[PDB]
């Protein structure tokens, strides 16, 4: 598995310049991927009914971009988790950097490991974060009675929904999803949409209808493929071809099953009994 790490150099020659890992939004369409990603998440912290002095948790808070947008956007304190060392690193200057009272903290560890109270929780696509029921009880049990969380995942469909686009094609994609959960996200799992709303309702959340954000991630993808393979030679110099091979199928062959709506990508909101309306 550890075969498979890649240094952060490697995902700087393909991503935006704020590192963001994950799909874009392209609100309005001319947007560039960087604004993109702000709009991103902006789309996640605008549903979590934030107010000044709540406290945000970001649940794989990556180099710190969704925490900084909420203090500045929000007036709100923020908690990060993350599992990277780097991106712990990068956070504490990052939020060191910004003007505020607020209180900001970032820890190296998981949600399991996490059991303070907070008001709202934002996760996004934190593939590094089975345990499912264990963590939207977390998630539900740390929150006040108003808590809202979102959730950003990649998603599959249940072999069953693969089955009826027919076999050829529902075989096909359970073997590249195996490639990305044994190659791209070593030991990563890909929920379903009903699985991730089950789980949430289980809990106790309320859950409105999930955002797919598929169309923004063919975008994505599109543009993060253009550019590795612009960058070729100094990628493969940074890593090896190898790597730089594996990424590529990656990168197009996930916006080959998503235009082919056999992959998806969920916005999920999860709200508690005492939500705001």
């Amino acid at each position: 598995q550890a075969h498979y790490d890649v240094s952060d150099d490697f995902f700087a020659l393909f991503q935006d310049p704020t590192r963001t890992y994950s799909c874009a939004y392209f609100e309005p369409p001319e947007l560039t991927l960087e604004e993109a990603q702000y709009a991103k998440v902006d789309l996640n912290l605008d549903k979590l009914d934030l107010k000044p002095g709540m406290t945000l948790l970001d649940i794989g808070c990556g180099w710190g971009t969704t925490m900084r947008r909420a203090v500045e956007r929000f007036d709100v304190n923020v908690i990060g988790l993350t599992l990277s060392k780097n991106q712990h690193a990068r956070c504490e200057q990052v939020l060191a950097s910004i003007d505020t009272n607020r209180s900001r903290q970032v820890l190296l560890q998981g949600w399991e490991d996490f059991a303070e109270p907070v008001d709202r929780i934002v996760s996004i696509e934190a593939f590094e974060h089975e345990n499912y029921d264990d963590f939207f009880k977390r998630c539900f049990n740390i929150m006040p009675a108003d808590g809202r969380m979102t959730v950003q995942s990649s998603v599959s469909y249940h072999p069953y929904e693969m089955a009826a686009r027919g076999k050829k094609l529902s075989f096909e994609t359970a073997r590249f999803i195996k490639f990305i959960v044994t190659e791209i996200f070593p030991g990563g799992r890909l929920p379903s949409t009903e699985m991730m709303v089950e789980h949430g309702e289980k809990a106790g959340f309320t859950v409105p209808e999930p955002l797919s954000l598929r169309p923004h991630y063919i975008k994505t993808l599109r543009i993060w493929g253009d550019t590795l393979q612009s960058n070729k030679d100094k990628a493969i110099e940074v890593t090896s071809e190898e790597v730089y091979n594996r990424y590529m199928k990656y990168l197009r062959g996930c916006e080959h099953y998503f235009t082919d709506e056999m992959l998806d990508c969920s916005l999920v909101t999860y709200l508690k009994p005492g939500a705001a309306a």
